[PDB]
């Protein structure tokens, strides 16, 4: 299993490499492998790494390339038109550009196999694509190819798509190497994967990661595993968690903080044509958007995330309902039945199941785990699966029972069609999770639940105080416990946007002083500050510097543990664009002590300005380096969804940053 052509130590400087006479007359047969390890961290807007092509006038349309574009996606062409074939595949956001200031050596690995008449692509180890199609075409079998070319396609005569970069390394084979072979390929990651496809959850996809640092110096990640491609809820979502014992150089196979049972959990290709890839899984139930905090006093873990019945909607489900009812001082979660056109129950306490016209009680009860008892037998619902096997998404019954719980489409007794909170613990950091239970109305009956700030939680160094930053319309909501989140109060602190989706984090400057950093609709970051443990909050700033977009990202931030410059120090994590989700960067800021300034000395770029990079979470490791796990494509934009693999963790030392 041998290269018929073994080459390296190209340099790409906007001119293309003949290498014809040393690789044109060794293809044959009609399965080929390519092998290229590449840097490119320079790119031009669109380029090719590698071309086979027929040079001659009229023949223009003749040839096989791997191109990449400025924008980190990769992909070829494959055409000849005496056949009439012009296959083009490829997959935004494949590529890394820099590391540390360093260009990032890529891993490329092409299949083409005739046998299987399937096309594959890998890229550090990832794999981006793999097409099926009717009409195989060879590689080495365009009419009339002439030239093998790196660093450009030759069409009749000239250089198309002229690239910028080099070529360490190139091998190619005739034959379509196994996917196992293909993992046996050395890879020079700067990245490596917490989550991932194939792995416990099942999710094909996954955003919204989180980082949270253990006092025992365990890590945990939690983040959204993503069953219905990469959309927001309507899908169907778990949150996940993983957890690292060795300062994030491995970490432990997923499993569930939080989960539901109505849909399976499948691990499926979601389509990205745009007639096909808005298609939803639209009958699930699921969560979205988790936090993480450690509380000191009970030694527990706490996540909390959104929760989204299977009937919610995007605009008349539910604003103006909290879901709850009030009734003398405490709160009541309601419930409508198969049947009635109003929510005529309420789940008082125990679980009970109460008729609000009658008052009187039924013989139903709500478990645990929301799950319905008719007296005290476990009522269940046939599971749900998804397929595109009829060229559209169909949900069908699959034949298997779970429990029956009152956020499912099939269930007798329904919450309402609106987003709450809920909460779970973890008593062995992150072994095992509890059962959640929702959190109350904070804004009242008639207001919908607050969202929830993904990322961390604030546990104040100096007391036993815990808060996770919620948002909505004109406000932060603070939920703030004292009493390791038995019960929890809330402090609003207005900011001048309405609809804005604020997500906030926050970070101890000293003791008992929080700013807290969040996202706004003005392309730029905005901050608060409370001095009194989150009891009040300042007017609102916003920093200079930084620029998003005006919809704008998700932020993270951490107050590091040393002194840089003499200082102490915030990092903040963030896309630094106008324009899109990329040029992502962690930003150093100093504090100043007379009057608890920053002054954002320090910009590292992640990787290369037009690289994509959206939400993000980073940790100061046990070590004093830094953790970052982020999405790494642009999860706003419409032409990057249903990507795997892109939520990627790094490592970084402070010096790397300075
Ligand atoms: O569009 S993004 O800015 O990439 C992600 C925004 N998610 C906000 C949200 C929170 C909870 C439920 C639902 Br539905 C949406």
């Amino acid at each position: 299993i041998s290269p018929i052509f073994q080459g390296g130590s190209y340099q790409l400087n906007n001119k293309s490499i003949d290498i014809s006479s040393l690789l044109l007359d060794k293809l044959s047969g009609e399965s080929q492998t390519v092998v290229m390890k590449f840097k490119a961290d320079k790119p031009n807007s669109l380029q090719a790494l590698f071309g086979l092509s027929n040079s001659k006038a009229g023949f223009k349309n003749n040839y096989f390339s791997i191109f990449m574009r400025d924008s980190g996606e990769i992909g070829v062409e494959i055409r000849d038109a005496q056949k009439g074939i012009n296959y083009l595949f490829s997959r935004p956001a494949s590529l890394w550009g820099k590391h540390k200031g360093q260009a990032v050596e890529n891993t490329l690995v092409f299949v083409s196999d005739s046998k299987d008449k399937t096309y594959t692509m890998y890229v550090n180890g990832i794999e981006v694509f793999s097409e099926t199609v009717d009409t195989f075409l060879p590689i080495s079998n365009i009419n009339g190819i002439d030239k093998a070319t790196l660093g450009a396609v030759n069409r009749e005569g000239k250089e198309h798509y002229l690239a910028k970069g080099s070529i360490d390394e190139i091998s190619l084979f005739n034959k379509a190497i196994s996917d196992q072979e293909v993992s046996t390929i050395p890879l020079s990651n700067p990245f490596q994967l917490i989550f991932q496809s194939g792995d416990s959850t099942q999710a094909n996809y996954f955003r919204i990661p989180t980082l949270y640092t253990l006092s025992s110096g365990r890590v945990l990640s939690s983040i959204d595993a993503r069953y219905g491609g990469t959309h927001d809820s309507k899908s169907k979502i778990n949150i996940a968690t993983s957890y690292s014992d060795d300062n994030g150089k491995t970490w432990s196979e997923p499993i569930f903080a939080m989960k539901f049972n109505d849909y399976e959990e499948q691990l499926v290709y979601w389509p990205r044509d745009n007639k096909l890839k808005n298609s939803q899984i639209s009958g699930s139930a699921s969560f979205i958007d988790s936090s993480i905090v450690e509380d000191k006093k009970s030694g527990k873990t706490i996540l909390l995330a959104d929760v989204m019945p299977a009937g919610i909607g995007n605009n008349n489900a539910n604003k103006a309902d909290s879901g709850f009812k009030e009734i003398n001082g405490h709160y009541y979660l309601k419930l409508k039945k198969n049947g009635d056109n109003d929510f005529r129950y309420t789940v008082r306490e125990n679980g009970v199941v109460y008729n609000e016209t009658t008052n009187k009680p039924t013989n139903y009860t709500i478990n645990d785990k929301y799950e319905v008892l008719e007296g005290g037998k476990s009522l269940t619902v046939e599971q749900y699966s998804v397929d595109f096997d009829s060229g559209s998404l169909r949900e069908r019954h699959n034949g298997k029972q779970v429990p029956m719980n009152v956020f499912y489409k099939d269930s007798l007794f329904k919450v309402t069609p609106t987003n709450y909170i809920a909460m779970t613990t973890s008593q062995n950091r992150g072994e095992s999770w509890e059962q959640f239970k929702l959190l109350p109305p904070f804004l009242g009956e008639k207001h919908n639940g607050t969202y929830l700030c993904p990322g961390q939680g604030l546990a104040l160094k100096s007391s036993n105080r815990l808060i996770f930053a919620t948002y909505t319309s004109g406000e932060l909501t603070y939920l703030i416990s004292d009493d390791s989140g038995q019960t929890w109060k809330k402090s609003s602190a207005s900011i001048p946007f309405k609809n804005a989706t604020a997500e906030a984090q926050m970070v101890e400057l000293r003791d008992g002083v929080i700013r807290t950093f969040f996202r706004t609709t003005t392309g730029k970051i905005a901050y608060m500050t409370s001095r009194d443990s989150g009891e009040t909050w300042s007017k609102v700033s916003y920093i200079d510097g930084i620029q998003q977009t005006s919809y704008g990202t998700q932020v993270s931030a951490i107050k590091y543990s040393q002194l840089i410059d003499g200082k102490e120090a915030v990092i903040l994590s963030t896309p630094n664009s106008r324009s899109g989700r990329k040029g992502g960067q962690l930003v150093v800021g100093l504090v100043n002590k007379e009057d608890d300034s920053i002054d954002w000395k320090y910009h590292y770029d992640i990787d290369l300005p037009s690289y994509g990079y959206a939400y993000s979470a980073i940790t100061e490791l046990p070590n004093h380096h830094i953790g970052v796990l982020f999405e790494k494509y642009d999860s706003w934009s419409r032409n990057e969804l249903h990507l795997s693999n892109v939520v990627q963790y790094i490592d970084l030392e402070i010096n790397d940053l300075t």
